[PDB]
């Protein structure tokens, strides 16, 4: 059958032990658990809210079979805990989808939840799953350049500060400016020398 | 088998979900999708136009196997969505080939489509994937040198400014000067120190 | 073909010279040898630390020639050193969960000054995490050079997870980037 | 397994599509194609310039898929580009010495803006020769920066074998070393 | 087969020209030649000492094949000079083993020879071929840091001087500090800038 | 049979065309030809000088058989030109041996000739055959350090100058200092900064 690392599935509060949150920790795999979903618009007649459930993002350590994860949770939480496991094609999406903040979920105007009710098991960090491919770097690098040139930023700090305010405007966060100007260090020096000399005239 | 970043393949409107354009977005990979191909001269007897189809240009983030992308789309859009995935040798061509405006496609006098019906998923920008073959770089580098020497440009800025005006004259745009002087950083420093010392006398 | 520093493999008392423990020493590479495994045929687990990235098969041969072609038939690349080492006494997480026979830490044979504390580096994704931290730090407290940063570390290290030899391991190669940060701070302190 | 930029191979008119000349263009790599060789079976010699170091077999496949598996069966790595190019018209030194039939330079098919003048670099041992020269020069005439050196080159280039784009090709990567030389000269001019 | 830099092999006085010691010099490779081995305990019945022989430690300049060195010596000294060439895994050991002072040789209580009868051809210096395994470097590097920090050494010289006096205390000799701070150049600059700024306050 | 790149052999003025020096050039291989040997002490009774001859150092472009070179010269210069071809084990030696300035030739107190009468065919340069193996570099590097430290040389020039005078004392020539401090650029900077600061106090 098929194998993969990224899975997702549903957990209903009614069908799971009261210590599930700890029982899942025991698997030693990283997971992300949605805030509780208790506000999903039910197209069912005479009912506003779908039964309450949790979405679980589950990250095997090695390529395995969907059914291997099915069993592993049935044994952990009882056979009535889950009945449907799916392979995650894109992790970033399925994760935003936890709070209905993914592109598909906003376009279907679904109820938005709170990022803070998200339960991170086993040091799960979404970023250790979001890579910034080559071409994306150099794009932004040129941006950082247009920026340092435009606003005559004279050092790594002034740039950082500028980012702190207008970050979202150009798509930039601090740890991204750090990831971007990685290794381009020398080039950066050139840009600040430039700006600094220019501010002088 | 083989691994690579650049792929292409075919999508038939009849075999794909009505939300495919969004489903592909979910993969978080950049793609370029042809205008609809509904005008391809069919050498089949009794038929003017090949079945209607879409060409998809697909840019993995990391070298992967053709079959890995086959599966990924079969699961996304249904096993009847594609049956043939190919490795793209030249991105620039296979992209022009989307509107039958590539050299091969003009020489086979194939129906030309409209550039504007091209669907760009995930901030795909063709300019990202065309890059200066080696010899091209060093040519221009020598140019940037003739330039910094000739006009006594004393820093990355003055050079940039000069480029802003006389760019086309020498073939240079800003993001090209950036692509060119990549890694030659050190060498650049030498040139500016030169110019700056020289302006002083 | 793959190259790496960390390997492991099996040695059977029946198939090895009676002076193997010394013969391995001769390779001048650091190794850790399990207590004898006789409670799982009796065998030894060997943790082997090349000095330079090499091929699994290069180590296969090197031991076949050293101890005889019947000494080992399977060499593996070690992904995590800390684990594969605990696994020597079946005290690794995987080995406790499979309730395997636990051995004695003291029967472990350390060849060529092998010290487990040594081969613990930061996996990639860990370095850059901390690097960003060192940045948030140098930015926040306007540290103007490698020293002021060091000092700051000396006091509030544990707060941010940093020790001196970690700051050193972290800012490895990021040298240039660091220069940018101090120039920054120093200019900023001036205004 | 070996990687390189420069390859050559054979194409037989009998085994290739009638649009091959265009099909090769599609690869977006620069090539030089011999006039037809029918005076030595009739064949074409192809000079092929990968954009990045790759494996001979990677190019084998790439052409088998492009032109059909019967198009080529032998791909070779080009050691010297200038020669293998002259060898297209049997005007290379080896080909004149074996008195082989000479063809016409004009029947040569240049795909994708291939220009022979482009792929002539300095072999290793040649660079460092000249580098030492640039050093003897910067030392001798106390040139105090990349400019003064450039200027000097502009006048006495031919004397030492140097042109500007060669000084650029030479001092490639030796950047740092160059800095040392100018600091030197500049300090020395001061005394 | 295999390529490597470090080899060893045997030379019998009976089978070699009387000018061998000079003939080997001619190869322009560094070698170390054992004192004469004429005292090796022979397990052969009726004989105390193995035939007399020399051990040769041979250091190619570039990775080559064992057989390439076999030939090279057969041609130099005659085909009856050597019949067995081996790749040296550890140079430091195989060198001590020249005087039977290696760990293996002491444990097998073999006859110990004199260090002074060792013939060094072509400026062979054992210290050249013993080198700090990775972890060893970085240990000492941190030391050099603790040092430059502790005593506020403001440049490569002051550090050097300090080493000249208190070397042994920290395990450091000059050519070791040089071997250690190899490539860490940049990092070193940071440390001196630090110290120097700090001395100012 | 055996194959190799480096050969040597003898040419007698009496047995060779008067245009030999040009005929050899025609082979397009690099060679080095001794000054004329007309002063070799003949152990023959009643004769001071061996018949006059030339030594030829010959560098095939590809591994070939000694006999292949035998023929190639017999056809070029006539079958009476040479009767003995040998494989060169060490090029540097066999070349010094051209003027009897090799170690073996000095030890046999043989007549020394003039380096300038050496005939270099086809751009033969002995150095393109003399490599400086790793350990040799770093040895000398430490030397350059002991030197820059000792004499407080404050820049690449002062070092160069010092080399010009005391070169041979430490084994150093200019193009060797250049080959040595290759890539160690940064480290060098450290040394000059050091010296320069130190001269100030
Ligand atoms: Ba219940
Ligand atoms: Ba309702
Ligand atoms: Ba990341
Ligand atoms: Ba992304
Ligand atoms: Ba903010
Ligand atoms: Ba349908
Ligand atoms: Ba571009
Ligand atoms: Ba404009
Ligand atoms: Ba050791
Ligand atoms: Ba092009
Ligand atoms: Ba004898
Ligand atoms: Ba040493
Ligand atoms: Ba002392
Ligand atoms: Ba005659
Ligand atoms: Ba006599
Ligand atoms: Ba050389
Ligand atoms: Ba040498
Ligand atoms: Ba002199
Ligand atoms: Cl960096
Ligand atoms: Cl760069
Ligand atoms: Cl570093
Ligand atoms: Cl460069
Ligand atoms: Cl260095
Ligand atoms: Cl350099
Ligand atoms: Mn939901
Ligand atoms: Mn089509
Ligand atoms: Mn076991
Ligand atoms: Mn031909
Ligand atoms: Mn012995
Ligand atoms: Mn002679």
């Amino acid at each position: 059958k098929e194998k993969a690392r990224y899975f997702t599935f549903l957990l209903y509060p009614e069908s799971i032990p009261s210590d599930w949150e700890l029982k899942l920790e025991t698997l030693g795999v990283p997971m992300a658990i949605s805030p509780l979903h208790d506000k999903d618009k039910s197209s069912i007649k005479g009912q506003k809210y779908k039964k309450a459930h949790y979405h679980v993002l589950y990250i095997a350590k090695n390529p395995v079979t969907a059914d291997s994860v099915r069993k592993k949770i049935k044994l952990l939480l009882g056979e009535k805990s889950l009945a449907m496991v799916q392979v995650v094609l894109n992790v970033e999406n399925m994760y935003l989808y936890l709070t209905h903040e993914s592109k598909d979920a906003i376009a279907k105007k679904k109820h938005v939840y709170d990022k803070a009710d998200i339960k991170l098991i086993n040091n799960f960090d979404i970023d250790r799953y979001v890579t910034l491919d080559v071409e994306e770097k150099t794009e932004l690098f040129n941006v950082v350049v247009s920026l340092i040139r435009a606003y005559t930023l004279q050092n790594i700090f002034d740039l950082y500060d500028f980012i702190d305010e207008n970050g979202e405007t150009y798509g930039l966060t601090i740890n991204l400016v750090n990831e971007v100007i990685a290794g381009k260090t020398g080039f950066m020096k050139l840009l600040f020398d430039g700006a600094y000399q220019r501010s002088k005239r």
